[PDB]
């Protein structure tokens, strides 16, 4: 697998949340979440990564002006991240194309949308508006399947590059999310992927790369199918930075059946399916890193916990980076409503490499034990950083087949460094003695 890189040229092994689904709706653009409840994620289950939810309406209230304020404080949420040290994946956010639909969808702004007069209907699943006449329209307008809107894929490549214009030098943001969960109206499957999604992919990387060289521009599949294990028709998009190639592939990952019986037995196929689904497109676009922006569960299900670990294990396999839906508050997020800690705390709250000075063939790690092996690269010159969490590690560190170059029992960040005139190297972390 390959992986994305921070300037120190480490490979990063990405973990944590979609922050938040609040922000879809909020008038301001932004989530109901605060620098405390950032500071409690990261006490808790030391995450590294966040998809950050931005929309197009907030960015681009009118066509072509865009609201430099939304964009101040989006930056200020980014600052929270980079002052504890996560990375941060900007995501243009929309679920069934805009609010202005019917509230029951976002992203879009109503300016954007063009329903035609076609009627939305109340569905009892909110799902079945994407089906709906009016939402097909929209999105056939949107794509100019309807040859009527041509201007609306050009302002969301622009509205793209507004946005990496502001955060083009900020260290915290590696990543953006060109569309969440992108749908095709009356187009499906590779004559979507292939046509017009494929075509804004490169528009939009084309109008970034006027104003940001360096942040991975992430591209996603037709949400519908290939979230359940189908193939992905999307094809290779070009990036014109520079050296090497920055594009990395985001599909998410949700099974039909959602955690036991036969219900269980689907569920363990489809992630066989969508790896080597995902495995198949990440080839095809390049050979390039994998995150997998959203999978995610009502956590009180029985079976949920295996499915959870099944997950972050295939990630950990695939070399691939995890944004688990979402931070929100409720059953399928780390806290209830009131503060209260789920199954995923304990679950996700576990060792692992966050920037490693080479490339990690292998890793594993429990509660009170990591193992990772690194092929070396001289050129780097940072150690490798690690988070070890205080229930396991609630004092000093054992570490064999590496020096120990900083231990910080107040961030859980370990610092070790290994040669690179050696081959492979395997360090073992365990509790001191
Ligand atoms: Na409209
Ligand atoms: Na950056």
């Amino acid at each position: 697998p390959s992986y994305l890189k921070d300037d120190d040229g480490r490979s990063l092994i990405l973990r944590g949340f979609n922050t938040a689904s609040s922000a879809k709706s909020a008038p301001d653009g932004m989530p109901q979440f605060t620098e405390a409840d950032l500071a409690r994620e990261y006490a808790d289950m030391g995450t590294n990564f966040v998809r950050f939810l931005i929309s197009w309406r907030s960015v681009e209230p009118a066509p072509g002006v865009y609201d430099q304020q939304y964009l101040d404080r989006v930056e200020d949420r980014v600052g929270w991240y980079a002052e504890r040290g996560y990375k941060v994946m900007l995501d243009m956010h929309q679920d069934v194309y805009s609010g202005a639909i019917t509230a029951i969808g976002n992203g879009a702004p109503a300016w954007a949308t063009y329903m035609d007069g076609l009627p939305v209907e109340p569905q009892p699943r909110w799902e079945l508006y994407y089906i709906q006449p009016g939402v097909m329209r929209a999105f056939d307008n949107f794509w100019n399947t309807t040859g009527k809107h041509p201007e609306l894929v050009e302002h969301y490549a622009k509205a793209w590059r507004a946005v990496a214009d502001r955060f083009a030098d900020n260290d915290a943001v590696v990543a953006y999310d060109l569309m969440n969960e992108p749908f095709g109206g009356s187009l499906q499957g590779p004559a979507f992927e292939a046509g017009p999604l494929a075509a804004m992919y490169q528009r939009t990387t084309d109008a970034i790369r006027q104003v940001d060289q360096d942040t991975w521009v992430c591209v996603a599949p037709q949400a519908i199918g290939v979230n359940q294990g189908l193939p992905s028709g999307l094809t290779k998009i070009d990036d014109p930075r520079a050296g090497q190639q920055r594009i990395a592939y985001c599909p998410h990952l949700y099974p039909l059946p959602l955690h036991e019986g036969l219900a269980r037995t689907l569920t363990d196929v489809t992630i066989d399916a969508w790896r080597a689904n995902t495995a198949h497109t990440a080839r095809v676009l390049g050979d390039v890193p994998i995150i997998l922006g959203e999978f995610g569960l009502d956590t009180t299900l029985p079976g949920a916990r295996d499915y959870i670990e099944r997950v972050y294990g295939t990630a950990r396999e695939m070399g691939a980076g995890v944004s688990y839906w979402s931070s929100d508050p409720g059953p399928w997020g780390p806290y209830l409503p009131d503060g209260t800690q789920t199954l995923l705390v304990d679950t996700l709250n576990k060792p692992y490499p966050r920037a490693v000075a080479g490339t990690p063939t292998e890793w594993s790690s429990t509660s009170d034990r990591l193992q990772l092996t690194i092929e070396p690269d001289a050129a780097i010159t940072a150690p490798t950083e690690i988070y070890l969490p205080e229930a396991g590690f609630p004092g000093d560190v054992h570490v064999e087949g590496a020096d120990v170059v900083g231990w910080d029992r107040q961030s859980r960040l370990l610092t070790v460094r290994t040669p690179a005139d050696s081959g492979n190297v395997t360090v073992t972390v365990t509790p001191a003695a």
